[PDB]
């Protein structure tokens, strides 16, 4: 019943220490690009797409009609509600129904390298109940304690219906949030953090309810 984490909003990452740049020349798939306004352009046999870079507007033979922009374009699902979950204090859900490999949102905050986290975690975080960061490069990390977005408030599940993805986008790696399976509508968003988010030394009891569930989270 306890309200919900304050946070400042951000719209795009905030580079703390570093930068997270990608080691690419983004651009020269070998994409056609088709006819009608409606068929889109670069689907999954796009080669940008085949090592998750985004394409970029101006080189990219599809131009305004290549769907693989979608990080950059901050095509975001507007159907997110942050919601009390049983167990998880506050989670998101969705209200409408969501397709296998649909991106949802970006993951936002601070970007932070790897020492400056740690620091983070024994003047500040000591006493926090809810942790907020995820791996995002060689030794750099997203913080979202205190800056953020709406994404900060998805849980962890030991059975995840989504995943979080490392993409470079115009030459810095993003990360955003996308669609494992079809979800039908009121569906909670999950993510494993394990994998994805970074590890702390307190455990915390999961309550996911899968049956294989790991019992702890991290
Ligand atoms: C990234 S925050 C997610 C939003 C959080 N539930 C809140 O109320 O702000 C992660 C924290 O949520 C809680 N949490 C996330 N997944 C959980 C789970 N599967 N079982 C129990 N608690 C969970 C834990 O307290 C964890 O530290
Ligand atoms: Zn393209
Ligand atoms: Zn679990």
């Amino acid at each position: 019943g306890a309200m919900a984490g304050s946070y400042k909003k951000i719209r795009s990452n905030v580079y703390v220490d570093v930068k997270p740049l990608s080691g690419y020349e983004a651009t020269t798939c070998n994409c056609k690009k088709p006819d009608d306004d409606t068929r889109k352009g670069c689907v999954d046999d796009c080669l940008n797409r085949m090592i998750f870079a985004e394409c970029s507007p101006n080189t990219c033979p599809c131009g305004e009609q290549c769907c693989n922009q979608r990080i950059q374009r901050h095509e975001w699902v507007q159907c997110l509600e942050r919601f009390r979950a049983e167990e998880k204090g506050w989670g998101i859900r969705t209200k409408e129904p969501l397709k296998a490999g649909q991106f949802i949102i970006e993951y936002l905050g601070e970007v932070v390298s790897e020492q400056e986290f740690r620091n983070r975690m024994i003047e500040q975080y000591h006493n926090h109940s809810d942790h907020y960061c995820l791996n995002l490069d060689s030794g750099m990390v997203i913080d979202s304690y205190r800056m953020g977005n709406e994404a900060r408030f998805i849980n962890h599940s030991c059975d995840p219906n989504c995943e979080m993805q490392k993409w470079s986008v115009n030459g810095v790696y993003r990360i955003g949030l996308y669609a494992l399976k079809d979800m039908p509508a009121g569906t909670e968003l999950t993510y494993d953090y394990n994998f994805h988010s970074f590890n702390v030394e307190k455990a915390q009891l999961c309550k996911c309810g899968f049956e294989k569930c790991r019992g702890i989270i991290g």
